[PDB]
């Protein structure tokens, strides 16, 4: 006389109380260690409610084979005297009819697809329905526990993210999708840890985001390509792409994107997770603190690069948790740092503290921050000269979106000393120990700009001082070389000689125009502008140099937009942009989108832009979504490709009225 009839799981107001709304109205989407709430409905009316009650049972469980020992299942009663800090289910409200259930998960289950059943004494098992476990940094005793609700709301809850792209001293915001919250991201996420096959060790987000990191590093090694191309869409068509072979590929200029999808995953999953950029970063040396570069008389560089490289910038995957198997004070900020293999998760502390040997990476991620560089020059006759060169800083600038804006965050403090500290100091000399025990005349001063405009002008400065007491015959060489992101050389473009006499005891100016014009050929796309100095006087046999990465400048793209907007209403959101080039802007494609305002999004065509005129497209749309939104807008032409702005809007919802 207990039969049931159906099963309401709710899923409207749980996932709105476990911050799944995003995910989901209808797919129960709860978090564990909290609890969520379920209406049980009979076919009949239930005469006597406590023996009813101590007739039934709960069963929950996850993946294939689901055991007590895995923790894969579990039965448990519906009563008052369960353990809400374990599986528990209690009757909050009941009818004749009806009986209103709140069950509760444990803060440290095993996350994944869970079956629920019920269970009648002397009945089979009834399947009352489906419903996804997920990590919960709202719950004080999860390991993914985060102390600030802005916290929560940046690094979990918000699927508009920037990557910080460029130069240390020209940092370019490039607007992001994350995505987490897609329909498929989260079935996508699980098929993939799927393939591990340890399911007892998912309740912990170590293993977890240590499996999923390993294995979308060997995804992007399998699916990236070697070199439209670089027109991005945020992390979810390349997750999908990466996993299902089917979409647009994602080819070696933009394999920094590894790091936004990382993001994706672990967010998706309840794991809070950032894209951290860091500026100038010394990839490659395993765990060696120098790097050398090799450049011709002509201060350029003629081969593809070595193994051990100067990244101009290189994004990674920042995690949150606590580290329980790690020696006491590493609860926080994670690396996840794959290994060509095996992924490891190393605390930011270690690295700040050069502590080499908590975990296997914290060795590579030191050098990548902290290693020197050492200039050689190549001369014709093949013999390798050392060079005096300026110091090339690394590990500068590291950079992440601020929490509750669309501010940059700098973070490096969290990761170095300051430079020339008397910490920095004691760090380098007991990993100097570590290691070791396991184990002229002229002055040349480089100025250039942190940036050159598109097709446009710039002017350097090389200052050089004589220190000898006789005048010297100076040869000062100046290269102008592309570069990629990754530190691979691109195209030589520029190469200017100059013979000059200084006067003994004297310093001498000399200002260089650095003009597109003189390019030998355009600069290959998303490449940045190596500038190298080299001065040789005589016979010294040593070379001052100096060198500087430019970042080239594009247009500004000026979105202009009311802050706050009305649900349901139309909305006008103005673009323009100013031709700085020296040709006429062709092919002309301006699309905009942006989750909330738009669906999916829109391409439209303008007219030509003739040089020192001005584009001003309008756009209406009306925005449905209540929230904070944001609006992204890209241009495409002949002269450049990809050029992305966006702007914030919040939608408010309409006033009360009747």
């Amino acid at each position: 006389a207990l039969g049931i009839k159906s099963c309401d799981f709710q899923a409207a107001r749980n996932n709105e109380e476990h911050h799944t709304k995003a995910l989901s109205s209808r797919r129960l989407f709860v978090r564990r260690g909290q609890p969520f709430t379920i209406i049980l409905y009979f076919r009949a009316p239930v005469r006597a409610f406590l023996p009813a009650l101590k007739k039934v049972a709960l069963t929950a469980q996850t993946g294939e084979q689901p055991s007590k020992i895995n923790r894969t299942q579990a039965t448990f009663p519906i009563s008052s005297l369960g353990d809400r800090k374990w599986w528990s289910a209690v009757v909050e409200e009941r009818d004749a009819q009806s009986w209103t259930i709140s069950v509760t998960t444990p803060a440290d289950a095993v996350i994944g697809h869970y079956s629920l059943l019920l269970q009648v004494s002397g009945r089979k098992q009834l399947l009352l329905g489906q419903f996804t476990l997920l990590f919960n940094p709202w719950n004080r005793e999860d390991a993914v526990f985060l102390k600030n609700e802005a916290q929560r709301m940046e690094y979990l809850l918000n699927q508009n993210g920037l990557i910080y792209l460029g130069t240390a001293d020209c940092i370019q915001a490039e607007s992001w999708d994350f995505g987490q919250f897609e329909g498929d991201v989260i079935d996508l996420s699980l098929r993939l840890l799927s393939k591990d096959k340890q399911v007892e060790k998912w309740s912990q987000p170590v293993h977890v985001a240590r499996v999923l990191g390993a294995l979308l590093h060997f995804l992007k090694e399998q699916r990236v390509l070697p070199t439209l191309l670089n027109k991005r869409r945020g992390s979810v068509p390349i997750l999908r792409q990466w996993l299902t072979g089917r979409g647009r590929p994602v080819y070696d200029g933009q394999a920094w994107v590894l790091a936004a999808v990382a993001c994706t995953v672990l967010r998706c999953l309840g794991i809070p997770a950032r894209v951290v950029t860091t500026f100038a970063s010394a990839q490659g040396t395993g765990g060696r603190l120098l790097i050398d570069e090799y450049y011709n008389e002509e201060g350029l560089q003629n081969g593809e690069g070595q193994r051990g490289r100067i990244w101009i910038f290189q994004t990674s995957t920042e995690c949150w948790m606590t580290r329980p198997a790690l020696p006491q004070g590493y609860d926080g900020w994670q690396i996840l740092h794959p290994s060509a293999g095996s992924c490891d998760l190393v605390p930011v502390r270690a690295v700040k503290e050069g502590t080499l040997g908590l975990t296997p990476a914290v060795s590579d991620l030191f050098a990548a921050i902290n290693a020197s560089c050492v200039v050689w020059k190549c001369c014709e006759d093949g013999t390798l000269e050392l060079t005096d060169s300026n110091t090339k800083y690394v590990g500068n600038n590291i950079s992440t979106k601020g929490v509750g804006s669309d501010r940059c965050e700098d973070i490096t403090q969290n990761y170095k000393y300051p430079e020339g500290s008397l910490q920095e100091k004691e760090v380098l000399e007991r990993v100097e120990k570590e290691k070791m025990e396991r184990e002229s005349p002229l002055y040349l001063l480089l100025k250039a700009p942190s940036s050159l405009p598109l097709r446009g002008d710039a002017q350097i400065s090389v200052t050089l001082v004589n220190h000898s007491e006789q005048e010297k015959a100076v040869q000062l060489a100046i290269g102008v070389q592309a570069v990629h992101y990754n530190g691979v050389l691109a195209a030589k473009l520029w190469r200017k000689k100059l013979h000059l006499t200084l006067s003994a005891n004297l310093e001498k100016i000399i200002t260089i125009g650095l003009f597109f014009s003189n390019f030998e050929r355009n600069p290959p796309e998303n490449t940045f502008l190596r500038l190298t100095a080299m001065a040789t006087h005589s016979e010294s046999n040593l070379s001052c140099f100096a060198q500087e990465d430019i970042a080239i400048c594009r247009p500004h793209l000026a979105i202009k937009m009311p802050e706050k907007a009305e649900q349901y209403q139309p909305l006008t959101a103005s673009v323009s942009l100013q031709n700085s080039l020296d040709a006429p802007m062709e092919d002309c494609v301006i699309s905009i989108l942006g989750r909330g305002l738009i669906h999916r999004e829109r391409s439209y065509r303008f007219r030509s832009v003739w040089p020192e005129n001005t584009m001003c497209a309008k756009f209406q749309f009306t925005p449905t979504h209540v929230g904070l939104q944001r609006l992204t807008v890209e241009v495409d032409c002949n002269m450049f490709q990809n050029l992305t702005n966006y702007k914030s809007v919040t939608v408010v919802a309409p006033e009360l009225s009747a």
